[PDB]
């Protein structure tokens, strides 16, 4: 049984129901190739200078990722394509509002480019969020997913170059005794395609077997606004913030947030008023 493949335009309403049922779907042409090109060009130098995940100069080293992984997050100050095109993706927002409506507003838990060096080994099969949000393990097993992960190919995903592994249905597994690479299927994808999984989907990056190809992806973990993002936009220059849409501002933590509770009293408010109202935060002011 293979990962279902859906069109970003044609099949839009089918995407989240497909993930909710099977734990994974491939969104074909999630980002256009022109956006992929621009993202790539804009993040390239930051990828090249990024040290190892656990670099000694970091005061929050990532000890989990392999030394042949590079991960660059807080993309808004680096990439116009990301902060305009990606953060405003209609497809992305329709899926997130489909996924998160029971909880409320959602935001970017982390937007990162990952680049894997040739011969990068397969990651251990895993669910996300367990090195950041242990609260998630305490959720009842039937609780709606509180985060999801769009793994967007910025270069080709093939079985040979380490395309992601997923276990279909594994987001509903309580008993993990059956986890093995035996149960996986691959996300074979063209640049701009996205693999969409939930925080309970068991998955892993694949083994890069060519010894030559450098695989790159954009991972967008979207999560309910009641959960703290893994990354901070607090240091993004205010001019950059004020060039965004209000929606993009909210996604980066530069706006207040709402839950779905009928009498919701809000998140990140100030004596009854929003961040953006208190600070008189402008939007869509070009640089
Ligand atoms: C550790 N880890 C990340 O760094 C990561 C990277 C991109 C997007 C999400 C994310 N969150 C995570 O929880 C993963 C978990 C993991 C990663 C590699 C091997 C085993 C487990
Ligand atoms: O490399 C991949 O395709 C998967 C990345 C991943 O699962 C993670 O880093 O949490
Ligand atoms: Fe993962």
């Amino acid at each position: 049984s293979q990962i279902p493949r859906l069109s970003a335009i044609n099949d839009l309403h089918k995407i989240w129901p497909t993930v909710e049922e099977h734990g994974a779907a491939i969104i074909e042409s999630f980002l256009s190739l022109d956006i992929v090109r621009r993202l790539n060009e804009e993040v390239d130098p930051f990828v090249k200078i990024e040290p190892i995940p656990a670099a000694k100069t970091k005061d929050h080293p990532n000890h989990v990722l392999s030394t042949t992984t590079r991960l660059v997050n807080v993309l808004a100050p680096i990439s116009k394509a990301y902060r305009e095109d990606v953060l405003n993706s209609k497809v992305l927002h329709r899926i997130c509002s489909d996924a998160f409506h029971v909880y409320g507003d959602y935001w970017v838990l982390m937007g990162a480019v990952m680049e894997l060096a040739p011969s990068n080994p397969a990651q251990p099969l895993h669910r996300d969020m367990r090195f950041s949000h242990p609260i998630v393990e305490y959720l009842k097993p039937d609780a709606p997913a509180t985060s999801i992960n769009f793994l967007v190919a910025l270069s080709p995903f093939t079985a040979e170059n380490g395309a992601t592994h997923v276990i279909l249905g594994s987001h509903k597994w309580q008993n993990l005794s059956n986890v093995s690479m035996d149960a996986t299927v691959r996300a074979l994808m063209n640049p701009g395609d996205a693999l969409l999984i939930t925080d309970s989907t068991i998955h892993c990056g694949g083994a890069e077997t060519t010894g030559t190809e450098t695989r790159r992806l954009l991972t967008i973990t979207m999560g309910i606004s009641q959960l703290t993002p893994l990354e901070s936009n607090l240091a993004v220059p205010r001019p950059v913030i004020e060039s965004l849409t209000p929606l993009a501002q909210r996604l980066l933590g530069w706006a207040s947030q709402r839950s779905a509770a009928p009498r919701d009293i809000g998140l990140l408010t100030i004596r009854g008023n929003s961040i953006e109202k208190t600070m008189n935060l402008k939007a869509e002011q070009p640089l």
